[PDB]
């Protein structure tokens, strides 16, 4: 119902990361940690790096315990390197309990922290099967769990400004909620709808159409799951398979065609700028993902504007943005921009994701981002990508 407690306990941005506040040890060392739904490891920085102005101190902490194992965390972007070990962590503005958690205490890294993003620290928050080194480290999510009464959930509410925000704003503003153990009522409008986990590694789901203002991409929706689709809070953009990236941009080119804009702003590198307040919002299309409904032939549609997918980026007065929709060539990613349209439900006790309107949504006089259902939609479980 309501969580007040939980409720405005995000700050940061889609750019940067939405982060939580957290303590580690005894006595508790208060750390900020960014949220992820896209990885499973709770990893903090432990040594002095040129981005932070704290870390954890393992030798200052009285109930850490060393595990003696290092850990190598390679990706695209870049690595994280570290050492294996547990403490007593909690969530200040969380549930009122401690656990014992595994940390792996960052020591070497390559494009991991982001200057001026004010966190210290990452939190997996997807399940065992994607926990490095192996699936024996329990994630932090199941740590909690298996060691309170915290019901087997939690939702997020991250909320884009829908404007830039400087070195000062983005410190005193509200980034939005994450709900640990429920879900709050006031953080969202209109109906919850609900998408299966197809697997418990990420948080996999199964796109099963795609719109462009109505019009359907046309693509077989096995493209549009090309290898997976993940819910991920630690990526920026919506991210795309390259044959629906480009079925999409060619869509969205279309849609908006009464401007032409370079294409380095398609190839989300290059800012586009108007006058202040005249942001053409109309001349940009919706863009519309179904997803696999809980019944049977059934799927449900989420609904994003230009104010999601069009990232507010700091020039002059003039309003600019960049292209916050990429190419991926390891499937589908509904990042940070896509999120911060809704209010999402991690239903791990239930194995499903839910949807609904965030109540802190950017959007227009004209148009708002929408979840809709139900819609006849046959072959559903064909849509999902195997091998
Ligand atoms: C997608 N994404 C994600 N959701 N989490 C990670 C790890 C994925 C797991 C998946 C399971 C297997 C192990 C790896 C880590 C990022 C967390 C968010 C901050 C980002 N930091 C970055 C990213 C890019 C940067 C580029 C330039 C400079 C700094 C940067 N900092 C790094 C990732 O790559």
């Amino acid at each position: 119902g309501s969580f007040v407690e939980m409720v405005d306990n995000l700050r940061g941005k889609s750019g940067q990361g939405y982060y939580v506040e957290m303590t580690v040890g005894s006595p508790p060392q208060t750390l900020n940690i960014l949220v992820d739904t896209g990885s499973s490891n709770f990893a903090v920085g432990a040594a002095p790096h040129p981005f932070l102005h704290r870390y954890y101190q393992r030798q200052l902490s009285s109930t850490y315990r060393d595990l003696r194992k290092g850990v190598y965390v390679p990706y695209t972007q870049g690595k994280w390197e570290g050492e294996l070990g547990t403490d007593l962590v909690s969530i200040p503005h969380g549930p009122n309990v401690t656990v014992r958690a595994n940390i792996a205490a960052i020591t070497e890294s390559d494009k991991f922290f982001i200057n001026g993003s004010n966190w210290e620290g990452i939190l997996g928050l997807a399940y065992a099967e994607i926990a490095r080194p192996d699936d024996s480290l329990e994630p932090f999510f199941d740590s909690l769990v298996k060691q309170t009464h915290v019901p087997n959930l939690f939702s997020l509410q991250l909320c884009g400004a829908g404007f830039p925000l400087n070195q000062s704003e983005v410190l005193a503003s509200v980034g939005g909620s994450m709900i640990i153990g429920g879900i709050d009522h006031s953080l969202y409008t209109g109906s919850l709808w609900y998408t299966p986990i197809r697997r418990e590694w990420y948080y996999e789901v199964i796109i099963v159409r795609v719109e462009i203002n109505g019009q359907d991409l046309k693509m077989d929706c096995k493209e549009y799951n090309y290898d997976k689709s993940i819910v991920d809070s630690g990526t920026t953009n919506l991210r795309l398979p390259k044959k629906v990236f480009e079925a999409a941009v060619k869509s969205i080119k279309a849609a908006s065609s009464t401007e032409k804009f370079p294409d380095g702003f398609w190839l989300g590198e290059q800012l586009v700028c108007w006058q202040a307040g005249t942001t053409p919002w109309n001349i940009f299309p919706v863009i519309s993902l179904y997803l696999m409904g809980e019944v049977t032939n059934q799927s449900f549609r989420i609904t994003i504007l230009p104010q999601q997918y069009l990232r507010p980026v700091e020039d002059s007065q003039d309003d600019c943005y960049k292209f916050a929709i990429s190419q991926s060539s390891t499937g589908t990613v509904m990042g940070a921009v896509i999120m911060e349209g809704f209010y999402v439900v991690f239903d791990r006790a239930r194995k499903r994701i839910g949807f609904a309107v965030s109540a802190c949504h950017v959007h227009d006089e004209f148009r708002t981002a929408a979840v809709e259902g139900p819609f006849v939609t046959l072959d559903m479980e064909d849509c999902g990508y195997n091998i």
